[PDB]
DNA sequence: CATTAGA
DNA sequence: TCTAATG
C-alpha cells in the first residue's frame, strides 16, 4: 500500500507509456500484472532479485526495478517524461473524444496541440467538437452546491413528461461528496422492463425535455438507452454564468432497476464487498441483477428487486446507507 | 463489459 | 463490419 508504493508507480507510468505512445498491450499488460502483485507483496522489496521471486515479474521488469531502487530514478522514465512525442500524446487525449488512436494519429500529423487543433477542426468530429469547445469547464469539478440545483431541474421536468418515471441521480453525489465529474442519471419506466421489447421514446421524451429548457446544450451521443450530453445552470441574473457539465441518462428495465441503481451508486470498494458477501450468502450480483446459488457449481434464476433494501435482505445485510457507500 | 459513432 | 471511445 505504500510499502512498495514507488516500484508500482513507476511501473503504471512504465505500462501506461507502452500502451498509449506505442502500441504495446502486451508490455503494457505486462507492466501492470507486476504492478498488480508487487503491491500486494507484503514486503517490502530491497531487490530485483527479490522482486524476480515473483509472479509476472520476468527478468526485465526486475533490472528495472534495480535501478530505480538503487538510484532513486528510471531513465527511460526519465527520458519518456521529458520526449515531446508522448508528452503529447497524453495530452490529447484529455479532450473528451480524443482516445490515444487519434492521439497518436494528431500528432503525426503535427497537431500536438489545443491551438492546432482549434486551427484544425476539420479534422475533429463532432464529439471532439465539442469536447473542444468545452475543454476547460470539461475537468472543472462538480460543487454539489451546483449538483442539487442540476438535480432539482432534471427531476421536475420528468416528472412533468410522465409522473410514472423514475430518475436517481447516482454516483459520488449520490455518496454524500463533496463534488462530483459528472451528473448520472439512472432511468427506468414501469412501462419498460426485461421483456417489453423497447420504448426509444421513453428515453427520447425527456431527452427533448430537458433540452426543450435550455438545460441540454449539446449532444455527444444518443441511443435508444443512453444519452451522453452536455447541461449547464442557467446563468441567473448575469455575471456567473455556469461551465457546462458533462451529464448521462440512461433507460433502465424497470424490473433491474435498483441493481443498477445499487451498483452504479458504487463505490467499486462497497460493491466489490457488496459483491463479496452475496456469494458467501448463497447468491450472486452484478450491474442489473441478483440470482440464487446452485451447488452444481453454479445457477441462475433473476431474483424479484422491489428496492435497494430487497437485496440486502437477500444477501441478509444491513442497510448501508449510499452516504457510507464507501466501501 | 456495454453502447454509440464512424468511416 | 470493425474499431474507437466513454462509461
Ligand atoms: C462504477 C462507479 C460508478 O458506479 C459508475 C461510474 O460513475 P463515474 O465514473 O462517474 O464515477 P463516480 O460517480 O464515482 O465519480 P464522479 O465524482 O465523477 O461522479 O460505475
Ligand atoms: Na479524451
Ligand atoms: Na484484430
Ligand atoms: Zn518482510
Ligand atoms: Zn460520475
Ligand atoms: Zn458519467
Amino acid at each position: 500500500e505504500t510499502l512498495n508504493g514507488g516500484i508500482t508507480d513507476m511501473l503504471t507510468e512504465l505500462a501506461n507509456f507502452e500502451k498509449n505512445v506505442s502500441q504495446a498491450i502486451h508490455k503494457y499488460n505486462a507492466y501492470r500484472k507486476a504492478a498488480s502483485v508487487i503491491a500486494k507483496y507484503p514486503h517490502k522489496i530491497k531487490s530485483g532479485a527479490e522482486a524476480k521471486k515473483l509472479p509476472g515479474v520476468g527478468t526485465k521488469i526486475a533490472e528495472k526495478i534495480d535501478e530505480f531502487l538503487a538510484t532513486g530514478k528510471l531513465r527511460k522514465l526519465e527520458k519518456i517524461r521529458q520526449d515531446d512525442t508522448s508528452s503529447s500524446i497524453n495530452f490529447l487525449t484529455r479532450v473528451s473524444g480524443i482516445g490515444p488512436s487519434a492521439a497518436r494519429k494528431f500528432v503525426d500529423e503535427g497537431i500536438k496541440t489545443l491551438e492546432d487543433l482549434r486551427k484544425n477542426e476539420d479534422k475533429l468530429n463532432h464529439h471532439q467538437r465539442i469536447g473542444l469547445k468545452y475543454f476547460g469547464d470539461f475537468e472543472k469539478r462538480i460543487p454539489r452546491e451546483e449538483m442539487l440545483q442540476m438535480q432539482d431541474i432534471v427531476l421536475n421536468e420528468v416528472k412533468k413528461v410522465d409522473s410514472e418515471y423514475i430518475a436517481t441521480v447516482c454516483g459520488s453525489f449520490r455518496r454524500g461528496a463533496e463534488s462530483s465529474g459528472d451528473m448520472d442519471v439512472l432511468l427506468t419506466h414501469p412501462s419498460f422492463t426485461s421483456e417489453s421489447t423497447k420504448q426509444p421514446k421513453l428515453l427520447h421524451q425527456v431527452v427533448e425535455q430537458l433540452q426543450k429548457v435550455h438545460f441540454i446544450t449539446d449532444t455527444l451521443s444518443k441511443g435508444e438507452t443512453k444519452f451522453m450530453g452536455v447541461c449547464q445552470l442557467p446563468s441567473k441574473n448575469d455575471e456567473k454564468e455556469y461551465p457546462h457539465r458533462r451529464i448521462d441518462i440512461r433507460l433502465i428495465p424497470k424490473d433491474q432497476y435498483y441493481c443498477g441503481v445499487l451498483y452504479f451508486t458504487g463505490s467499486d470498494i462497497f460493491n466489490k464487498n457488496m459483491r463479496a458477501h452475496a456469494l458467501e450468502k448463497g447468491f450472486t450480483i452484478n450491474e442489473y441483477t441478483i440470482r440464487p446459488l446452485g451447488v452444481t457449481g453454479v445457477a441462475g434464476e433473476p431474483l424479484p428487486v422491489d428496492s435497494e433494501k430487497d437485496i440486502f435482505d437477500y444477501i441478509q445485510w444491513k442497510y448501508r446507507e449510499p452516504k457510507d457507500r464507501s466501501e
